[PDB]
């Protein structure tokens, strides 16, 4: 019981950028670009797609850099977040009705104003490791249990 999701991290040598959802699940943190994959779309397909809804930026190739599993006790649905990141994209970052785009220097990302989990899994990415994670959560603010490894294949 787990449903597909895409997260992208544009990461740059000095920099990364996220983006402030607006509303829906998740407003008011600072994240990555994804969402849900569709029938019959690939999920790497489905996370450029979100990129370019979500930011406005066009990526070709994606890097798969890791795969976090959410689960909210007391919801069936487990999400199977596939992560990845890129460093080449075309356009400018867009502010939209569902999300505030900014660059944060990579000694200003603002972890309090994320998802709990970002401040385990983060620091992995910024050193271009590769994870696999699973965090319990209890709502949205409180990890109860959480595994995280480090993998050479996502
Ligand atoms: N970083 C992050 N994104 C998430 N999306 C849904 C649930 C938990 C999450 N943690």
């Amino acid at each position: 019981a787990s449903r597909l999701y895409t997260l992208v991290l544009v990461l740059q040598p000095q920099r990364v950028l996220l983006g402030m959802k607006k509303r829906g699940f998740g407003a008011g943190r600072w994240a990555g670009f994804g969402g849900k994959v569709q029938e019959g779309e690939t999920i790497e397909d489905g996370a450029r797609r979100e990129l370019q809804e979500e930011s406005g930026l066009t990526v070709d190739a994606l890097h798969k850099v890791g795969q976090i599993v959410f689960e909210f006790v007391g919801e069936p649905e487990l999400m199977d977040v596939h992560v990845f990141c890129t460093d080449s994209i075309q356009g400018t970052p867009v502010e939209s009705d569902e999300m505030r785009p900014c660059w944060f220097q990579l000694d200003q990302i603002p972890f309090k104003d994320m998802w709990p989990d970002d401040s385990y899994w983060f620091p992995l990415l910024l050193q271009k490791k590769k994870f696999h994670g699973y965090f319990k959560f209890q709502g949205q603010d409180t990890i109860l249990d959480y595994t995280l490894r480090e993998v050479d294949t996502v």
